[PDB]
């Protein structure tokens, strides 16, 4: 049972995988550590959620954005390991969002990459992780998503 | 008798909080390899959020200090529920901390050796670290600061 | 041989001096094969020469010329911890904040001034994953802060 199987029951297709903003790789390793570069919010490459959590996004709407990225940052760790039963774990979470001023509901937002990860990964899925709201964002996306993994 | 990390929190004064919960679906501490890494911790004082606005604006840099020293030591509260005993850290290596900074204040820096210098207070040698910081212009809960810790055991 | 240290003279880059801690830390530390700096700045001759926000203060091309700047700093703070820069196996992982208006998203783009740095001294050693923030307060009010991760 593995957790491209626990996508196909969840009905989740893994994206393409989408090109580096600028001059680094998607992913790099070192030692038995694999970690991602940002990973968007994309669905048939275009990027769905641009703006601000609390002026154009609500609460749930941040937390499909940051699953959707998480979705991406896995089919990132798949390019990269062929199969992710290979994963022995998620370690590590690490998320942006842009937040308005009003809203501090954000890390009720990043449930929506800490949920998919238990989801596709159970156990292997237990993460720590970090939070960040950042005033400007690259395409302006709401939300950036980085993976951590132990191979 | 002993020069543990824990005397030299009862030397100073200082008691460990008891650790907060986290405040979403993740684990307040992983380890990959020798490497122990906490999730964000609070200046947390009797379970209340001690520091909830911003530097510069509704918090002096004193103040600021003040509170990366207090999510610290919550910090460390949950470094010694990891491991049980903190002799058992062979190095505080890495510190990462965020602060809510008004444009008027740059001197941030100094408010997160609150955090730095406990580090090295009460790990000693073993608390020498290298360090990120970050402003951020929405914090969970409001908080001041919010620290991280990265521990070789 | 080409070298990291031929590539630089090539480039006419000279490393600068080590900048000192802003604080009570270290300037990098290690956990086994693992090297990683604290923040490094666009330093030159000990002054810091991009105080402000992209967008408002520096066009991008300027920001990547802070990027490249703050990177040749953490090359030298690199360089004094492993005495060769031919011993670093890889720069996995670069990790820069800039101050950004927000009428400006071609942070990335003033970043790539970090990657391509890595990329031109280190060659293949310096293919690296990223992580890219801004912030709207930044120590010494400067444009840029470079973080470098190093396999020994
Ligand atoms: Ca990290
Ligand atoms: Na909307
Ligand atoms: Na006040
Ligand atoms: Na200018």
């Amino acid at each position: 049972n593995t957790p491209e199987s626990r996508l196909v029951a969840a009905g989740l297709e893994l994206p393409e995988v989408a090109a580096a903003l600028g001059n680094y790789e998607p992913y790099s390793i070192v030692g038995s550590q694999l970690m991602t570069s940002g990973q968007f919010p994309y669905l048939q490459g275009k990027l769905l959620y641009q703006g601000q959590l609390g002026a154009d996004y609500t609460v749930s709407e941040g937390y499909a954005a940051c699953r959707l990225a998480t979705l991406n940052a896995i089919a990132q760790l798949k390019q990269a390991c062929g199969e992710l039963s290979r994963i022995k774990q998620i370690y590590r979470l690490e998320g942006v969002l842009n937040v308005h001023q009003s809203c501090i509901e954000h890390p009720k937002a990043l449930d929506g990459a800490s949920d998919l990860l238990l989801e596709i990964f159970g156990e292997a899925g237990r993460h720590s992780r970090m939070i960040w709201t950042n005033p400007v964002m690259p395409l302006n996306s709401l939300c950036l998503v980085y993976l951590f993994a132990e191979l």
